[PDB]
């Protein structure tokens, strides 16, 4: 049965709140969660983030975070919406969401926010240089099979030993999860390891967008296929997924229900912003779109009604038409949501499909736009490959590195080490810190969590700076 | 007496929704806005106009993620003053038992559109235009202009130039912002969402000294001679008595108060100027009170972890008071008539912020990097505007001759193209309701042919001001 009592969970990992708590005090609570969210560092770092097009000085443009501002809009007039149909549903009391009214569209709007918070500089082009980076390094194809005498891989710790161990098991998921970087498993790094933002678990719950592990390697179950899509979460995290699984009453590999709403807003919000970008950017003009576009009640109404008046007015008719479909969608499908094993999205949604046609074929095929997706990828494939100094050293010469922070054999290591932000380099310390040392998988650990180091510094770079980096680390400036 | 729903006023100035609407319908009209102010491009020109420290390659504080965080500050104000009103069971009796929603929502939206109307850069920005325009039309003669037609033997068209002669030197983001919601980005905001924005009520063009009943709420220009009209259909649309505020106003005032300065100073301590112990001596300098129950408190926690707790704390003392300040004089800030801030001088609550200020004042704004950028701001919009006075400098038949036909002038043509469409829109739009016949007429053109250059200038981002001034510079 249907108990949202069980779902919205308002304690936290570290000194939670505890006991008996009035509708109003679980509403500070999750209140003083969206106070850490919007006054973190990592949201104020996606104005220099990003969407499509490069950041210009006549940058009417959007960004990761004006675009995360407006997704955050749509989830806010979807989860609204849920409620205004589940109270004349007289389904509310019902449903334990009576008390936790504002949490739910609280939960919805951060997750909305926080949606884009562990996107690489570069996005899918940052991505892709950190995984093909990290492939060329570690190849994760070789330890699928039996340990072969020809394995590729360059790690000696990590390549897998001649039908000997068990042990090979954690060099395969040590392989794969390392090849296995995404946006939305670095999130959920970032919130708990990284940014020590200590959020509710019902928080932490919606920003869990896929529930496969980055380390996984077979072909996903036919019976969450969807929600294992792409990689939720990293092998480092297993244990937090573990707990937050626990705390939110959630099966394996099952979604907390409040995300199919951030989701569902991520789908509306998907292009219609870049298209009124392209405009601005004068790729094409309103009625040159209006062509490629050419459904009466959205489109040609929006028409009728002048650049900023269409785009007005083409926003404002799909949201009135697709949010009420999205919230009926959850409310129709709320046992499976619920369980979170419903293997669908709420628009599984012909007119979005519309925008995102026009826009793959005329914005983001531009010769500007595609010229920075080859540079990005450019920028950080070359990043790595200035740090890779520090993954080529033995875990005795980097440990001692780590003691004694500058050590003398080693000049460029030690000065490449402090150029690692200290948020990074303590999450290792703390991380590795905690490992038995006798154990057979320490070195493996280790190997582990210095590649996550040098993940979680790239990908925690904004796209200004990363280039910026490059350009100075080449001799350039 | 006190009803919400006379105040909140869900109705538009263009196609407006009529009629008895669900509480679910007036929701969603409120909703609309949010979207509205959320997608416009004025609020995405934010993140490249600078709060403070110059723009960086990142953690700093723009306009836009200040206004977001001030946002955060309004919202928490209006959910206490909501809780409260619950508690003392008046939530019914005063008509915002239906009305909650919007009700939280015009505060946070008015809150990120606090900052909306100003001007690439800020103080110093508003200097710039001010000084340049009170040496070419000199107000202090009309209580050496050199606008012939401004020029005070007779005459009671002589009201109109001192009128025009003193709201063109008092420029204010405050007012533009009204302007700019609506004149030039045409939004068609609800009357509720459009009072949430009048944080003063004085017109730019006054001249005497405000009456002592107003003095706090007219303390800086709200609104232009060209917004007379707009104001005066606002006042009536939710019931506002003349330089009387909206009651929402007060919330996100306090709200702006509380954000000041403590954002920055966390910036200060990012951008090296001083360590989080270096800072924690100054506050000491500055000053078991709340002072140890602010700041003290939030150092021993920490020896992010400082900040995170010195807003918690501050928050936590200074958003109860406001609310309850709110709830205390709620007749009189119904009325908009309430001649103070919920934050106040006399309070210990008001005087840790003055705190922050200082010293913020003192080691923060005093950064000669900071003073740097400011003199700069002060050059470029200073330079800007004197390479469009040639549009100001021609003749009104020559004037209207290039808005008409798009020769004689190519550098008045091509300056006058510079000029955004949804500026020059607003020139033509407003003089073509003028009448023709009339003797002021050319006293009207100049005023909204300035207010033109004005809007132009405003408009533009820090960075875009400073690239077109190097680029218009030949450089
Ligand atoms: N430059 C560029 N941008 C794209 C392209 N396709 C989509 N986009 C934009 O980039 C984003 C890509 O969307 P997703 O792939 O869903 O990114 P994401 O939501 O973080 O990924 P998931 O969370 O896994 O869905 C969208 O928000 C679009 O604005 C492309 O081919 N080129
Ligand atoms: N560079 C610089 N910034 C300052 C200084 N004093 C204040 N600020 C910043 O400017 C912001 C706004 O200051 P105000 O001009 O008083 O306020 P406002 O938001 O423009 O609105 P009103 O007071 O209603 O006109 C503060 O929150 C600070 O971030 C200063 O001396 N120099
Ligand atoms: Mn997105
Ligand atoms: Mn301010």
């Amino acid at each position: 049965q249907i108990d949202f009592r069980k779902k919205i969970n308002w304690h936290r990992r570290y000194r939670s709140p505890q006991g008996v708590k009035t509708e109003h005090e679980i509403l500070r609570i999750f209140e003083s969660d969206r106070g850490r969210i919007i006054n973190s560092p990592a949201i104020r770092r996606l104005q220099q983030k990003t969407q499509v097009f490069p950041l210009e000085r006549n940058a009417a443009v959007r960004t990761r975070l004006t675009h995360s501002m407006e997704v955050q809009q749509v989830g806010r007039y979807i989860a609204k919406e849920i409620l205004s149909r589940l109270k004349e549903l007289k389904l509310l009391e019902a449903y334990g969401l009576d008390e936790l009214t504002g949490p739910f569209e609280s939960i919805v709007e951060m997750s909305c926010l926080m949606h884009d918070i562990g996107n690489p500089p570069f996005g899918h082009f940052g991505e892709a240089a950190i995984n093909d980076w990290f492939r060329q390094r570690l190849h994760p194809e070789d330890a699928e099979s039996q340990p072969l005498t020809d394995d590729r891989c360059s790690v000696a710790a990590l390549r897998l030993r001649d039908g000997e161990e068990p042990l090979n098991e954690l060099r395969r998921k040590i392989r794969q999860d390392l090849c296995h970087f995404e946006g939305n498993a670095q999130g959920i790094r970032l919130v708990h390891t990284l940014m020590r933002m200590n959020l509710t678990w019902a928080q932490v719950g919606g920003i869990l967008k896929y529930t496969r592990p980055a380390w996984w390697r077979g072909e996903t179950p036919e019976t969450h296929h969807y929600l294992m899509k792409k990689p939720g979460y990293y092998l480092s995290e297993e244990a937090y997924i573990a707990r937050l699984r626990k705390e939110l009453n959630l099966a394996l590999y099952s979604r907390f229900p409040l995300t199919w709403i951030m989701e569902a807003a991520d789908d509306i919000s998907y292009c219609v912003a870049d298209l009124e970008d392209a405009v601005e950017k004068r790729i094409f003009t309103v009625e040159q779109l209006y062509h490629h576009l050419h459904f009466s009640l959205v489109v040609e109404n929006a028409w009728e009604k002048t650049e900023d008046q269409f785009f007005m007015y083409l926003r404002v008719n799909t949201l009135n038409k697709l949010v009420p479909y999205a919230a009926q969608r959850f409310i129709d499908n709320l046992p499976a949501i619920f369980a979170g094993t419903f293997n669908h999205a709420l628009l599984e949604s012909d007119l979005l499909k519309l925008y995102k046609n026009v826009a793959v074929k005329h914005v983001f095929s531009h010769p500007d736009v595609e010229r920075l997706e080859l540079q990005g990828y450019r920028v950080i494939s070359g990043l790595l490959e200035i740090y890779r100094p520090l993954l080529s050293l033995s875990l005795s010469d980097f440990t001692e590195l780590v003691e004694k922070e500058r050590v003398k054999r080693f000049p460029i290591e030690s000065r490449l080490f402090h150029k690692l932000s200290t948020r990074h380099r303590l999450a290792y310390v703390e991380a590795v810190s905690k490992l038995p040392s006798d154990s057979p998988e320490f070195p493996l650990w280790e190997y582990y969590y210095r590649c996550r180091l040098l993940q979680d510094y790239i990908s925690g770079m904004t796209d200004l700076y990363a280039w910026d980096e490059y350009r100075r680390l080449m001799a350039v400036e």
